[PDB]
């Protein structure tokens, strides 16, 4: 009944053209081109990002909504965009990336921009059944869409349930995925975790209007339920004036080469 399920409803009842227009209605994305002709030919010195999740994460670093420092883990780090791009941070000391890479999951990544020698990829792993790790910087940007507000649901508490294991282990920092923050549950917990360890949620504008996720994040503080609400109109205001345009950025580029010495 919140304003973001009626909001998932009404995504639900576009027509395949309709879901298209819309999904790119006043969106903003990276140029990909360049960096995915760089992979295709195996270039690994270019500093490229490997993902569209790089750019994803320099907006929340270069505004502060998350500090990258020490000891950084990245929990479903897939291909590895947050982990190259937290390892080329001065600021910080390692990172450990840890993923599925099996049954269809994409694995790490291998290429060699700035800080690649202090990363440490682990595939094979269920961060879900992961003992957790002491740490000074949590990242976690898991959550699989779902045309049903109940699965989303569903996928977005069981992340937060397991990610507040390894909050409870004490960390500065931390930057995790809500899939479904529009979720009566998921609101709750939220609310919960926010008066446990702080921060809030944050909508990072690379976000495509297909997906509701929204970022929970240790740099700023404020009423969970007003902003996940904002998002829900401008989500719902898309939809009704939809036009598909879109502005393209300029992808993100890392210096390359190991940190040494
Ligand atoms: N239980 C689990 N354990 C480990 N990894 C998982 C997982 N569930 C999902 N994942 C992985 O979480 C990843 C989310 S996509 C992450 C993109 C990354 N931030 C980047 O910048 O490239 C996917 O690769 C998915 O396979």
């Amino acid at each position: 009944k919140t304003l973001g399920e009626v909001w998932k409803r009404e995504l639900n009842l576009l027509d395949k053209r309709q879901f298209e227009l819309y999904k790119r209605t006043d969106i903003v994305e990276v140029d990909r081109d360049t960096a995915r002709r760089h992979l295709a030919e195996g270039k690994v010195d270019t500093g490229v990002a490997v993902s569209r999740g790089t750019a994803k994460l320099r907006w929340f670093h270069e505004r502060g909504y998350v500090k990258l420092e020490g000891r950084v883990i990245d929990l479903g780090c897939g291909r590895g965009g947050w982990c190259y791009y937290a390892a080329a941070q001065k600021e910080v000391s390692g990172v450990k990336g840890f993923t599925l890479g099996r049954d269809g999951h994409e694995k790490p990544m291998n290429v060699q921009s700035l800080g690649w020698n202090i990363i440490t990829f682990k595939d094979k792993t269920d961060i879900h059944r992961l003992e957790p790790v002491k740490c000074d910087t949590l990242l976690c940007d898991i959550g699989e869409s779902s045309s049903s507000s109940v699965t989303e649901g569903e996928r977005t508490v069981r992340v937060l349930d397991t990610v507040e294991k390894w909050l409870a282990c004490g960390v500065d920092n931390f930057c995790v995925k809500v899939l479904a923050p529009y979720m009566p549950d998921v609101l709750e917990k939220l609310e919960l975790l926010q008066r446990r360890f702080g921060g809030t949620v944050i909508r990072n504008p690379l976000s495509r209007n297909s997906t509701h996720e929204m970022y929970y994040v240790s740099g700023a503080r404020s009423n969970v339920t007003f902003t996940v609400n904002q998002t829900s109109r401008l989500l719902m205001r898309r939809m009704r004036r939809p036009t598909g345009k879109v502005t393209l950025e300029a992808d993100v580029i890392l210096p390359i080469g190991t940190r040494s010495v």
